């Protein structure tokens, strides 16, 4: 019988997985996976082995992998979009929630479906309307997806007491359905921010998710809207050990809603050594080019590098908590930029850091990763078409991140993960502990 | 010369500190303090010794210690308030962040410092005011706290590009600023939602920061406001490991400021399965209630309790993640009830539960921990004074755990603590990790 429907193909996936499982911890949750120092606990967990995360696993020399699908397997193989050269990012959510590559039949279905649930609510619209000018567009957003949870059916179906083995069900409409209004929060802040006296008008039902969107910002330029769709999919997932993920993660567990959840990851995403180095990179360049000028040499270009470690700064995107390498989310965003804007000064700038940045961290040697992350690359692709105002790139980040995080969610809630309850010590006991004791 | 300053007291401290745990970690960190299994994991981190969180420890048998302080030692040794029976919160408060029991003149200096800096921003109550009514209180606290960020003088320092070594001080700033706007936001909020027309009005310099709240929250009862020390100062801190101190941390790390952070704890606080329980309590009693009536008997008493097992719902405010015997604060919360309010239906009643709950929990083979915690007992308090809006109730408990929260955040930062970034699995990698590899 029948067309298609994502919650079907979990409805059928989630009991193989639960057994799967349960068999595995059986026999095998005995075993020793790593061990714990002290080191690891003061350097924020550095190199635990912490989680659980199923979407997608981050390799130190490899980078992501989506399920075995690295980003370059991903551009091949995911449904583009009916005439362009991009994965969708739809294609890429049917991938991370069903482990499966999509059928373009699939990926019109999320589309459309994104496109059904695209409604924002009066009192959102509200806030979103006063909101002050000074009010940086991530604090807007994480505000605006707090108040939204007003509309959860998870929280409601919670409050009515349903039965636990089906929390997914619930979580997987707001999943859904936080998606699909994300985009409209998101065009609204920039358009009363940078547009003021405009609308985002109205979701078309035929466009893809990216597309909607693109529209909604107002970029007309169709390369634009295919930087898009690459964006908003190699910024999806990476693993769950970092910040974002490890937020919704962590606040999912104590059976905090989805849009409460994403909330918390988002003001995550504005720590500056975080997503917000997105925009950290830009204002860090901007300066650059007017405090160093221009077209500078390999020798200037060193010494603005120098006077940022030598005020007990960070070189903006670059380094990395578990890449031992170049981010692949970065040579991809380097090869768009190959391919679409190589004259670009600002390019070429991002292009001759590459060539400096590395070295002259291998030099201090403080970084353990010299190397570029996706932060790197980022805005300047964004500045070329004509989104100049950087304080709101991390708002993209926070669109697309959205897609690991709550496809992650629902199966997090499916396989019944409990409540994230590490064990503290202080440093008087940890000292008692090991020696003392 | 001169008189009391807090931020002088941490001055002299930290470098202390820094000192001490650079020659233990320079000697002990290789030092195995744990290991880790795979149901570990796969159970939140149940076990794992996670981090480093100064401000208190929790002890399984014991339950909390401030420093070493117990609740009872709290209770003996802390300034008191002028004409009363409960610590002040403020004297937690600075017992917390700078490990000594504070001396009256240093809290009158908290209390009026904090009345000094407890101001709202136009906007902050623009959204206030514009809220919904069906919007949850915490919903509404911690979007007004994510907004209140503008304000944060760290974010504005951090881009101008300070030295690193100075952040604490702004961390300082922020989170004494964050205190004391606090129970403004909170008292704007019960307000709005509950007492419509009606205005929180002005604090005084010569009061308490506990007493200002119950001010601008409307009440005049004595014993509320004693009730309000007491609450205020038990829910301070629960070592790091759980949900709200565990994601401020985690967001804290990414350097996201003091605002940013505390509101993602809040959406932490509002899960179920943390400190919503408070309202999850007394919304399961007052049907208990309707549904049981009046004066049940302990056998009736338990066909209600097994009707919620049997439901696949959880019994609130009963289990724990780490105390494997009674809260103390719990005990703590039952003493006061016996000594004000021992004749009151409810509280009986939260008596008799205490009876039948954890042998039903102990008969059902499953909670590793039967005995109540905090959450317990918590709302049957401030129904017997009037507060019966239990949709409210963790908006207090917010309020509380602002104080254990952002105490550890200017350690962390005064300490230099990284980006916290764990290591994630897939099921699919852990299965060929430990046997297959
Ligand atoms: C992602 C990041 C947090 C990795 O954290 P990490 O794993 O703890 O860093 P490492 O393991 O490499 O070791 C950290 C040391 O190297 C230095 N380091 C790491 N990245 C650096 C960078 N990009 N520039 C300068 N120093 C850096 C730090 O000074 C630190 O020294 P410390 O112990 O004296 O504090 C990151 O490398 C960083 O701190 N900065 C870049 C983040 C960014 O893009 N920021 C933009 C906003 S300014
Ligand atoms: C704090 C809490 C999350 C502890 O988590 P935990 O350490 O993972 O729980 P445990 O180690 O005791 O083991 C959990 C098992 O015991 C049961 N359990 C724990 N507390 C229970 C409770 N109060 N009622 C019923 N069952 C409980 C769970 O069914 C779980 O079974 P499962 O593995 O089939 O899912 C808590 O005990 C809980 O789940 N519920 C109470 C939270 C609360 O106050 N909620 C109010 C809102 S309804």
């Amino acid at each position: 019988a029948s067309s298609t429907n994502l919650k079907d193909i979990l409805a059928d996936l989630i009991p193989k997985e639960q057994a799967r499982i349960k068999t595995f911890r059986q026999q095998h949750g005995n075993t020793a996976v790593g061990q714990i120092t002290v080191d690891m606990m003061y350097g924020g967990m550095r190199g635990m082995k912490g989680l659980v995360y199923e979407t997608s696993v981050l390799d130190p020399d490899e980078g992501i992998r989506f399920r075995g699908y690295s980003i370059p397997e991903c551009q091949k193989m995911l449904p583009k979009a009916k005439g362009g050269e991009e994965p969708l990012p739809e294609g890429l959510f049917w991938l991370l929630v069903t482990g499966q590559i999509p059928t373009e039949e699939q990926v019109s279905w999320l589309s459309k479906e994104w496109a059904k649930r695209a409604a924002l609510p009066s009192h959102v619209v509200t806030m979103l309307d006063n909101f002050p000018t000074n009010l940086h567009p991530m604090s807007q957003l994480s505000a605006a997806i707090t108040a939204l949870n007003s509309e959860s059916n998870f929280a409601r179906a919670y409050a009515e007491g349903i039965h636990r083995t089906k929390y997914w069900e619930l979580i997987y409409e707001d999943c859904m359905d936080l998606i699909a209004k994300l985009p409209c929060v998101a065009a609204k802040i920039y358009r009363n921010l940078y547009r003021e006296g405009s609308s985002i008008g109205a979701i078309d039902s035929k466009l893809d998710w990216s597309h909607n969107f693109t529209n909604m910002l107002g970029y007309t330029d169709a390369q634009f809207t295919e930087l898009m769709r690459l964006y908003l999919t190699i910024h999806s997932d990476h693993e769950g050990g970092n910040v974002s993920a490890h937020t919704s993660h962590l606040v999912g567990s104590a059976l905090s809603d989805p849009y409460l959840s994403f909330a918390a990851a988002m003001n995550g995403l504005a720590g500056p050594l975080h997503g917000l180095a997105n925009q950290e990179v830009l204002v860090w360049l901007t300066q650059l080019q007017k405090e160093v000028g221009k077209d500078v040499s390999d020798e200037k270009l060193r010494d603005y590098i120098w006077n940022t470690l030598n005020s007990g700064r960070v070189v903006p995107g670059y380094g990395h908590a578990v890449l031992r390498k170049t981010d692949p989310r970065y040579t991809c965003q380097r090869e768009f930029a190959l391919k679409h804007l190589p004259h670009d000064p600002m390019f070429k700038l991002v292009a001759q850091l590459y060539k400096i940045v590395p070295n002259v961290l291998l030099e201090q040697g403080k970084a353990k990763n010299p190397w570029p992350n996706v932060d790197a690359h980022s805005g300047v692709l964004l500045q070329y078409y004509g989104m100049t105002e950087m304080n709101y790139y991390t708002v993209l980040f926070g669109v697309s991140r959205a897609l690991g995080v709550l496809a992650q969610l629902i199966w997090s809630r499916a396989l019944g993960f409990p409540l994230e309850r590490p064990k503290s010590m202080s440093t008087d006991g940890l000292i008692k502990l090991v020696d003392s004791k």
